[PDB]
């Protein structure tokens, strides 16, 4: 899937989600997610967020309820410092491969 705005859904995965989520989460954290829920506009929501206890990803589930997409966030976490979490999201390339298979060979055995 290369779309996300369109469908009413977040292209990514639930693996995803729990990494973005800890990486918000940390002293080491170049940024936050406080200030990021901030810069997407779901301001008067980092109250009721914090007030949970994984806001994390009650933060993200719903940045795309409002009607957001992946890019906007890519150009917060940008703005802010977090590299990571953007290359996460984004995801890594995929390389070819073969099958490791044992052709068949000739005829009459």
């Amino acid at each position: 899937g290369s779309s996300g705005s369109s469908g009413p859904g977040l292209s990514l995965g639930d693996t995803a989600l729990q990494n973005l989520e800890q990486l918000l989460d940390g002293p080491e954290a170049q940024g936050s997610w406080a200030e990021l829920a901030e810069r997407l506009g779901l301001r008067s929501l980092v109250d009721t967020y914090r007030q949970t206890t994984s806001p994390s990803g009650s933060l993200l589930r719903s940045y795309e309820l409002a009607g957001g997409d992946l890019a906007g966030l890519l150009e917060a976490l940008s703005d802010m410092g977090l590299e990571e979490g953007v290359r996460l999201l984004r995801g890594p390339e995929t390389r070819d491969k073969l099958p490791s298979t044992e052709v068949s060979g000739p005829s009459s055995g």
